[PDB]
């Protein structure tokens, strides 16, 4: 037992972050077969970046003006071209540890582990879940820029996130790996406004579970709710509605406990209504909206990869 | 900017991770060089637990009955010893991604990353601190025993713990890689206690110094204190005594915030006398300890390996 905010083993991902440089920005970059993808303003200046034009930036650009390396060893760029926010650099030699992998665009409320990276080598792993204003809360200094999150499922490694920016707050914004940004966000250092964010509500439910397999139980009380009600109740907390399908996603932990969702939604309603009077729930003041029911499951049944 | 309870990679210390089963026990085992470390009651029966005689139980097992797979593969046993409570299985083939790496036993109040693993694979990664009472505060089940926490320096991997029981309350107790327990504890599955834990106060006060880099600044009052009126203001909440030693060690932090160490005891004490009054530090509504100085400056430095 215990519950612990779990990433995933980032060795698949260790295997592809190389560092990039051009002219005198240097970030990383992720190596698969022989492509390199890195966020397009390594080909920034310092000034140009207050206002880019990432495409007349390029054309100035030639593969040998792309230092690319894999530790200690220089891979040499045969083509490149810029899809969306990111830039493909075509290497002559494929990378021999890439993983099976995916791209894949995650879901507001969705979690994954981050691999920060600076120079091309990894600082740390962490987990972070896609806010619902297409926010993240990482830990990102300079250089950070090109490290990735990601989830696994048995050998197969879902690349969901590249990172790019820096928000007001210690937020963070980011692209998918076709360089498509989560969010209303531009690379561009000029001001821009997230939206408010909201509470992951299926989460919270998700975490109420984690917290009664644990053996926490005080908070439970006697009542069930309609979904209606429950509704109208978490929306001036700033909780997101939860729908269905949330409910039909969070049925093995419900079966597991034997704990309806709806009666769990009962105890949560409370807790809004009542706040904590002083207690904690798995070690923690504050309801926790950044683990997943998929991510209970597989901290509490213990699956591998 | 951004302050998360962040890992290590853990690609290095997933290359070495094993499955050691013997007749009807599976856990997990590292694998270094020719060598396989794993806790010893990987002989036992469920019942032999209750009360083993492990030189017993060892004596009747020879090199075949320990079955060792990396992966797919079998790694032939050729030899065994017993180290205090962990078994060394001398196998026929040297580990070709062994790290660089030392065997370490950590003190009180530093931090460690566990890679929790099941029949040999990695599930997840998560920060611990080894608590003033000898356990740590893990997320650990069935068949995790062998997983082990660790450190790395640049290239080397520090090995620090291998997981072997579990605690009234979720919490968690192991050996070091020579076997040698952490705390007043025995590998019998029979009543025994923990110590009294207690805040690690040096580790506070350098999440306090991550909070004021990061911008959160409202817990800074105007006053110095001496370090003996802190230490009798925080014995009565359970805190460690903060030693010369333990100022030393906030040097560079305080150094890089132009915060005097005593300037911010003098900040704690009002917050232990006083209380939060319902705001949050770096999104906490309590005072955190397991960040050691080392941790809040490499995360907010950006150290890499
Ligand atoms: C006003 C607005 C809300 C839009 N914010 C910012 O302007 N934010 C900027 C920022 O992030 N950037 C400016 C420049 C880069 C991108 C960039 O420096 N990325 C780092 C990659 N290595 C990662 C940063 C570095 C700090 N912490 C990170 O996460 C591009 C092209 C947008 C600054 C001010 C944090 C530098
Ligand atoms: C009373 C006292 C405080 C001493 N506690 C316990 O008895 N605790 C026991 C325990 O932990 N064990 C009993 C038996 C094993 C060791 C063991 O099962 N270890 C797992 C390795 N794979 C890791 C466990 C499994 C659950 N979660 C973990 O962390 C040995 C030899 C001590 C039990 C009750 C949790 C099973």
């Amino acid at each position: 037992s215990g519950f612990r905010k779990m990433a995933f083993p980032s060795g698949k991902v260790e295997g592809c972050m190389v560092q990039v440089t051009c002219g005198t920005t240097t970030l990383n970059g992720l190596w698969l077969d022989d492509v390199v993808y890195c966020p397009r303003h390594v080909i920034c200046t310092s000034e140009d970046m207050l206002n880019p034009n990432y495409e007349d930036l390029l054309i100035r650009k030639s593969n040998h003006n792309f230092l690319v390396q894999a530790g200690n060893v220089q891979l040499r760029v045969i083509g490149h071209s810029m899809q969306n926010c990111v830039l493909k650099l075509k290497v002559d030699t494929a990378n021999p540890k890439t993983p099976k992998y995916k791209f894949v665009r995650i879901q507001p409320g969705q979690t994954f582990s981050v691999l920060a990276c600076y120079n091309g080598s990894p600082s740390g792993v962490y987990q972070c879940a896609m806010r619902p204003n297409f926010t993240i809360k990482g830990s990102f200094l300079n250089g950070s820029c090109g490290s990735v999150g990601f989830n696994i499922d048995y050998d197969c490694v879902s690349f969901c996130y590249m990172h790019h920016m820096e928000l007001p707050t210690g937020v963070h914004a980011g692209t998918d790996l076709e360089g498509n940004f989560y969010g209303p966000f531009v690379d561009r250092q000029t001001a821009q406004a997230a939206g408010t964010d909201t509470t992951i509500t299926v989460n919270v439910l998700a975490w109420l579970y984690a917290a009664v397999i644990n053996g926490d139980r005080w908070f439970l009380n006697r009542f069930t709710t309609t979904l209606n009600d429950f509704n109208l109740v978490a929306m001036k907390y700033n909780y997101e509605p939860l729908t269905q399908d949330h409910v039909d996603i969070l049925g093995p932990l419900s079966a597991q406990t034997g704990i309806a969702v709806l009666d769990m939604c009962a105890s949560l309603k409370e807790l809004l209504q009542n706040g904590m009077n002083g207690r904690t729930i798995l070690g923690s003041a504050l309801l926790e909206d950044e683990f997943t029911p998929f991510d209970v499951v597989r901290q509490c049944s213990g699956v591998t990869f």
